[PDB]
């Protein structure tokens, strides 16, 4: 029952070629699906456990669950035969943190903004779904060659500088939390993956945050961009935007993009004096 928006596979259709990650009990595989399509494959191999099966069909039929364009898509699973497996679509792009750093500077403010209005609307989707993220972040983010943005969870996590101080003090983590992590991935995206915090240790980090301290403008951003960010960081939970108002700004904003030309005043650390 728990497959219920999910397809079943049969074996014969799938190739596994390279291991590209590991999963909690077996390695993730490019492959193809059948005309052959290319797919990721995340297999669940000979020895599992009892948890580790129901974790790995319960992520298979939430992730069939989903259908929008913002999230990845479940191509299938097979559950039938061993090792099981959980197939997705292969975004040829790659994640979006590897995908920004490698491509500095080569989009436009709007380019870059239509990517955060894909990932608010998938988010959006989730959290009026009911689920919790937990682990947003642009390494979890898949891009296609439309540059479309795809919110996904390769399971490699607590990501501190990701992650809203009540998660980490005492393990609260809701919509709002993500809302938080989401203010990060605009930061990301807006510095083309730079390092949030830089080199500051975790602990400096939430000593920071306690302080009162945030991130500070990327370079050629637009004012209403910082701005939004800057409410997902607010410390008290409800005083953050929910995912429905940062779509909304972000469509509003992409709707009237004069309304981006408008930058925030960038700090320089360095100074060059010349004539
Ligand atoms: C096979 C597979 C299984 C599950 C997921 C996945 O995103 N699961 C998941 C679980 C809970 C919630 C969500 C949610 F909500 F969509 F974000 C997704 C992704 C994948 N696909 C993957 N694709 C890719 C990948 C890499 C490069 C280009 N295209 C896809 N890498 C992966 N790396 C590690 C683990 C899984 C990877």
């Amino acid at each position: 029952a728990v497959l219920k928006f999910t397809t079943e596979i049969h074996p014969s259709c799938v190739t596994r070629q390279k291991v590209i990650g590991a999963g909690e009990f077996g390695e993730v595989y490019k492959g193809m699906l059948k005309k052959e399509v290319p797919v990721a494959i995340k297999t669940l191999k000979a020895g599992y456990t009892e948890k580790q099966r129901v974790d790995f069909l319960g992520e298979a039929g939430i992730m069939g669950q989903f259908s929008h364009h913002n999230i990845i898509r479940l191509e299938g699973v097979i559950s039938k035969y061993k090792p099981m497996m959980i197939i997705t679509e292969y975004m040829e792009n790659g994640a979006l943190d590897k995908f920004l750093r490698e491509k500095d500077g080569e989009f436009s403010v709007l380019q870059l903004v239509g990517m955060l209005r894909g990932i608010a609307a998938g988010m959006k989707y989730l959290a009026n779904m009911n689920y919790v993220h937990r682990d947003l972040a642009a390494r979890n983010i898949l891009v296609n060659s439309n540059l479309v943005c795809k919110v996904s969870d390769f399971g490699l996590s607590i990501p501190i500088r990701w992650t809203a101080p009540e998660a980490i003090s005492y393990r609260k983590f809701t919509s709002a939390s993500d809302v938080w992590s989401f203010g990060i991935v605009m930061w990301e995206v807006m510095t083309y993956g730079e390092r949030p915090y830089w080199e500051l240790s975790n602990h400096e980090v939430m000593k920071a945050i306690n302080d009162g301290f945030r991130l500070p403008t990327p370079m050629d951003c637009p004012s209403a961009i910082y701005q939004l960010m800057m409410q997902c960081w607010q410390q008290e939970r409800a005083r953050r935007p929910k995912f429905a108002d940062i779509v909304s700004i972000l469509d509003k904003l992409i709707r009237a993009p004069d309304s981006l030309k408008t930058l925030a005043d960038f700090d320089p650390r360095v100074s060059i004096r010349l004539p």
